[PDB]
Order: C-alpha cells, then structure tokens, then sequence
C-alpha cells in the first residue's frame, strides 16, 4: 500500500488512485492538500516523511525538492514516454510530466465573441480591460505564466503585465472561483487553465455554459501549456510499489484514467482524452524551459514589486 501527498484537484488524484488499485491490488491512501503546503511539508519531514508519492498541478513544484535531494530517480524509459513537444525533463531523472494544461482566456460568449479577444495575453493588463479580466495571482499556473513572460519578453514585460493586471484586473481566489464568475456574468473574461472549462461543460453541457474558450496561439506566452507531474520520495519504504505507481501514470492505461476524468493533455501519443480538447499542434504553444527554484523567485519577486 502507498501513501500519496496529492497537490493535485482531488477528482484527479482520485481517478488515477482508484484505476491503479483496480489494476495492481495495491491500495493509495491520498493526503490532499495546498501543493506548496505539501511540497513544505515534506521538505520538514525529510527522510522521516511517510509520503511514498507526490503528485501535483505544477512539475515546477519539484524543484526545491529534488535540490535537497528528496526525489528518488525514475527509469529513464518511462521519462521518455511523456517527453512531448515543451515538455520538461527533470535534470536528476526525479520527477516525471505527466499531463498538460494550457492557459487560455474563458469568455462570456454572449458578451463577446473571438473577434473581441486580444492578439496577446499582454494586451488584457489594460484599462480596455479595467475591471472586465479576471485573474489568479495564487495561481500555480498563474506563477508559471509569470516566469514564461520573464523569459520570453523580459523583466520589464513581465512587471508592467503584472502592473496593468493589479490596476485593471478583477482578482479571484481559485481558477475555479474565476470560471463561475464569468459564467455567473460577473467578469466577462478571465486567465484560467484549460481544463476547468471542459470539466464544466461536461456537468453542464456546453450549450448551457455562457463561457467559452479563447486560444492566442501564435507562440504567444499566453498560449504557455504547462506540466502536472508525480515524483516518488528517497525516503519511500514501499520504493518497488511507489515506483509501480508513478510508472503506471506514464503508461497508456494511467495516462487513459486521467483523462477520463480531468481534462487535461495526455502526454502519451497513444492516448485521446474524451473530452475533444483543442489539438495541442493548433494551440502552437511556445516553448519555456523548466522552471528553476530560482525561476520560481524571481516570478514571486515580480508579482511583490508589482504591487501584488
Ligand atoms: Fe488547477
């Protein structure tokens, strides 16, 4: 049996948890919570921590923890079966991406249609936009936009965004919180992840949704797509069934119980999620290199100096 530090939505976390105990017998035990208060957590348990797992939104989070040498490696072979196209590959071989989340712009299509939507996510931190886009700057994904601006546009970019964002910009809790705003015709668009929608659009059924989703594309940063991922902990005493566990993620039957439930991007070739996701090719999604743990202060030192 394993234990599991899940900083992923719990339906996630559920989904793969249960296709594995099918699969395999071995029962998880999930301990959900705030991803960078699990990835703290383990840092203090350190060789005494009782996660086998760690599972969450964002492989960005891993950084720290692979610098103190926490992470167990993975076999080389299962890396390679989730290395798509911007895909990040843990440099210590200890953690593993294991799905895609684009960020796109959910809009009130009543409202709006793609003809109103801006060539750039830069072009939203404007006062065209003063009090018309929501944003989620606790936002896991949010961050990683926030390093992708800095690394493709530059410091300055990346600040006078976060800038027009704070003046502009309608500030919401979750990503979820955000999406019901607009579908609740409080915000007529906001930056969230993709899968958010086509989950609600499942429940719901599209043609009851107001919202609808817009793609920049064009190698935008806002067209970013960004990485959940697994890693198996050095202090693991169940290393054969934890290492199961993280492989069986990356394989065509993990990655086919994820998608069935979240709609996020598979990243095995093998592998169509249900959910009839725009196509990654069309997104045309820029590539950014993986996040460091300085990366990640940087970003976090932005958003402060910005006034967030
Ligand atoms: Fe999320």
């Amino acid at each position: 049996d394993i234990t599991v530090y899940n900083g992923q939505h719990k339906e996630a976390a559920t989904a793969v948890a249960k296709a594995f105990e099918q699969e395999t017998g071995i029962k998880v035990t999930l301990n959900s919570g705030k991803s960078e208060q699990l990835a703290g957590q383990l840092k203090e348990e350190g060789d005494k921590t009782p996660a086998d797992v760690f599972y969450t939104e964002q492989t960005a989070t891993f950084a720290d923890l692979s610098e103190a040498g926490l992470l167990a490696p993975i076999s080389e072979q299962t890396i390679q079966q989730t290395a798509q196209k911007g895909v990040p590959l843990a440099p210590k071989k200890d953690w593993i991406a294991l799905s895609g989340r684009s960020r796109v712009v959910v809009y009130d299509h009543t409202k709006l249609s793609e003809k109103d939507m801006e060539k750039s996510v830069l072009d939203y931190a404007t006062p065209k936009w003063k009090g018309k886009i929501g944003y989620v700057s606790t936002s896991g994904a949010f961050l990683e936009q926030v390093v992708a601006l800095s690394k493709m546009k530059g410091d300055k970019v990346a600040l006078n965004w976060l800038k027009g964002l704070k003046e502009n910009g309608k500030l919401y809790a979750k990503n979820s919180v955000a999406l019901q705003a607009v579908e609740n015709g409080e915000v007529p668009a906001a930056l969230i992840n993709n899968y958010y929608w086509y989950n609600l659009a499942k429940e719901k059924g599209v043609e009851n949704l107001k919202s609808r989703l817009y793609f920049v594309r064009h190698q935008d940063p806002g067209a970013l797509v960004s990485y959940s991922g697994a890693a198996v902990l050095k202090a693991s005493k169940n290393q054969a069934e934890a290492q199961k566990f993280v492989d069986f993620l990356a394989s065509k039957k993990g990655q086919e119980a994820l998608v069935a439930a979240r709609a996020e991007y598979p990243l095995r070739a093998d592998v169509v999620s249900p959910f009839n996701l725009e196509p990654y090719e069309k997104l045309e999604a820029p590539v950014v290199s993986a996040t460091t743990a300085q990366d990640k202060e940087h970003a976090i030192k932005l958003i402060e100096e910005a006034g967030l």
